[PDB]
């Protein structure tokens, strides 16, 4: 009841005594203590229906106005809310238990919201205003903030926040959700630990990224990484990561940095796992060379259905590269670099499965000989509209990289998994 | 633990006495005197546990605050620090002889790191900002620096400085290091002493310049040599040498001396060999003229992965020159000029080898013909983790440049080396 | 922007929409391919068709009659990619019978009589399947 008018009076009185114009003076603690005392004194000096509880509340609200986020502080705190969505200064929604709901926490007006947004984003050296009404940011708490201003958004400043995620889609989620076998899971774990290159290919909707992220989660932390993504989608877990991104054409048809330049520049910064987001232009070439010159453990993605189609696509990309190499040298390079070409595909039942786990055995004539470590053999389709199969093995005694797995000190696990898969 | 707090206090005292807002006053020497004087006065009046050495360190820290590099200096001053990696404002890693770790040295604000990067690239007339967000450079002291800007790097600026090191390899030592087999060593000695227009290609981190120095160590003394470099790296061991270097554009971007102009002028100094430090632009054109109009022995290095890409890149550069030459003319010119291409590269396991020793044979329509004498054919990898190969020989009975070998009477030794290698 | 929109049709935002300028659903799909190629991402010409076959699930065509009136004409779907061409299974259509004594065009809204449309499986989730079956049956009668 008496919160609004009393808070307005406190704001006016404190501004008269010690306003924000004293910035750089009455440091955060100093201003907090002084404002608390001034509000306590004004509650009696001026008629204030705010009792002791309302007195502490007014002190807290003054702290918020001068310093804090105000109405978002509660929701930003609560642990049952993962995502917060503010549509104009009036309506705020929250994702509780995997579903959106409305809770009335209004802002004083649009100016307040458009100031809170800047105070939020600038915490990591950004700023959003009427000369750049878009903003996105990532924070130390694993969160991600996205802000749009009133020049575009009609309703009013629109904010979206996704707070900490901790249970990233680790392998066990893939396993138990009927998309990969256990022994295959251990084989993948070893393929990732042994810094053996890999390339991921999946039909439309196969979800290349999710898989690539699950794989990156394997790298040993001591290995410096450089992820040259197209849009900031990968969410790595290591301490040593280094992000990047491209830039599209400007209004004058210039000022663009295509991913080729980024992949070229990543060579300098002494990396040890040049991860990529997607391979469409000639960048393939550069990436492959990076795989060969002593960066054992890179990754990547591309669009193709069956692994052999993936190899053909890579060769087509390089040919589009405009370098004119013979059709044999390119194949030799691919056979020398790539070590596993995982697969991912979406089946008619709407699920998502890892159909193949293919290697690159070698070069023979004009055919790059490959062998498979696992495959997805369907058995039938159920009444509920599903497609069900099984992950079949091939009892292979030794892959091409067995020596490497012997080196990095995880030799047994590979054979244990491959042999026990027959169980 | 008094270092940080005392330093903050002394910085505040200096700012109150002489603040950075007084720019254009208290200049280089005036500052070097007044800052030290105020520091001594504060240390005398203001009890600081810092000693005379610590007092000098604090004085230098304030000097850095004024016009310095930021906290990089205490790192750079060391010798065990072989690499400095920034990755944003909040982290600085280092490698110390085989191991790598994090350090408890940090920056204050992305403004500090960004300004330090802009300054250190202004040392060699380079500027990195929101218009050209990428900058690679080599500082005069010898070490290499790379920097990426906020628009791409999502974590603010990212900067890497690689410690300088010296190789000075020799052809008699390369054989022990297993780079080139002794038969190859004799063949290359003949190829270098016989004034053969060659081009030493190389891939990322391959280490061309060492090879180029090792090769030029074969030149006969009296020959008047002329280089054209950008960093003053080489170390020629001949009495009659003339050295050179380009002068990048001034702060206003005017009066620049591009390697092209250096070459076009070296054409008039009566040189016998025009060595070049590297090939980046249309200067190749001029160099090719030097390769053709009676300056036999000109060398040079360009960044290419395999010879049949190096040729295409040379053609692309010449076309980019904007001369309007039809492509076929460019191919004719290259076929006429170049004589040998030595493609060196770094294999996966980190070693350095010489993979190709090729000779341009001629032109047949729209395809250039090459007759690789050697190829470092990969055989396998040992159990200890290092690859294994062998320098196979195609064993051409008489290479193209045989005539030259005759004119200098060295042909017999080349024939012996071929016979040994042919088997 | 069509490409980006297709991403939304793909990465679990099922329910996107859009509007574009065309006359014949095949012409509409050709226009979409042209738009995606405009971006210059370098995609081949078959992957674009794969993307458009895996993304879209209805292509409604509405038109203006020659006479000066508007009618809804096609409720075509997308069935798949057979080789290098896209296929359709137009559910409903509107056929121009002729003219009246005044001159206005006349016609009938007809259902080709397909039994289980492609999106039927999806409609199974939301318990609409019975309603769709009933409507198609009444049309077929």
């Amino acid at each position: 009841d008496y919160y609004h008018a009393t808070k307005t009076t406190i704001f006016n009185a404190l501004l008269n005594t010690i306003d924000l114009s004293q910035l750089a003076q009455l440091d955060l603690k100093q201003a907090g203590e002084e404002i608390r005392d001034i509000v306590a004194e004004l509650v009696a000096i001026k008629n204030v229906s705010m009792s002791v509880a309302e007195q502490e509340h007014l002190v807290q609200d003054i702290i918020n106005d001068v310093l804090g986020y105000g109405p978002l502080e509660p929701l930003l705190a609560r642990d049952d809310i993962a995502d917060i969505m503010v549509n104009g200064a009036h309506r705020v929604f929250i994702e509780v238990g995997g579903k959106v709901q409305l809770t009335n926490v209004r802002f004083r007006d649009n100016l307040q919201l458009m100031n809170i947004c800047q105070r939020i984003v600038s915490q990591v050296g950004r700023r959003v205003d009427e000369s750049s009404p878009i903003c996105d940011a990532r924070l130390p708490d694993g969160s991600r903030v996205n802000v749009i201003a009133p020049p575009l958004a009609l309703d009013g400043p629109t904010l979206t926040i996704r707070k900490f995620k901790k249970d990233k889609l680790t392998m066990k989620n893939l396993v138990e959700f009927a998309s990969i076998s256990p022994e295959g899971a251990r084989v993948l774990g070893v393929i990732g630990a042994c810094r053996c290159n890999l390339v991921i290919s999946g039909g439309t909707g196969s979800g290349k990224t999710t898989l690539l992220n699950t794989m990156t989660a394997f790298i040993d932390p001591t290995e410096r990484v450089v992820t040259c993504e197209d849009a900031a989608e990968l969410q790595l877990q290591q301490p040593h990561v280094v992000r990047l991104e491209t830039r599209p054409p400007n209004l004058e048809g210039s000022g663009a940095v295509t991913m080729r330049d980024l992949v070229k520049n990543c060579l300098r910064m002494r990396p040890e796992r040049i991860i990529v987001g997607e391979v469409r232009g000639p960048e393939a070439f550069d990436l492959l060379q990076a795989m060969n010159t002593g960066h054992d453990g890179s990754m990547g993605t591309l669009h193709a259905n069956s692994p052999r189609e993936a190899i053909s696509r890579i060769e087509s990309m390089i040919t589009m590269g405009g370098y004119g190499l013979p059709s044999k040298t390119i194949k030799e390079m691919i056979v020398g670099s790539v070590d596993v070409i995982i697969q991912a595909a979406r089946l008619r039942d709407g699920s998502r499965r890892i159909t193949h786990i293919t290697e690159v055995v070698g070069l023979e004539g004009d055919v790059i000989v490959t062998q498979d470590l696992f495959v997805y053999e369907i058995t039938g389709e159920d009444e509920h509209g599903k497609v069900v199969g099984k992950h079949r093995s091939t009892g292979i005694a030794r892959p091409r990289f067995w020596d490497r797995a012997r080196y990095y000190g995880l030799e047994r696990e590979l054979a244990e998994a491959l042999d026990a898969a027959e169980a």
